[PDB]
């Protein structure tokens, strides 16, 4: 039972670019995201727009 929320060093460096690009991980759509996307800036910027529809 950890407190907060802990991250990666291969995954931090994405959040990087989309914090600074405008974004956040509020709820955790962005801690998971990028592991998804194997760390990707291009991808995870097209991810929040919609999901299927």
């Amino acid at each position: 039972g950890p407190l907060g929320s802990e991250a990666d060093p291969r995954l931090i460096e994405s959040l990087s670019q989309m914090l600074s690009m405008g974004f956040s991980d509020e709820g955790g759509w962005l801690t998971r995201l990028l592991q998804t996307k194997n760390y990707d800036i291009g991808a995870a910027l097209d991810t929040i727009q919609y999901s299927k529809h």
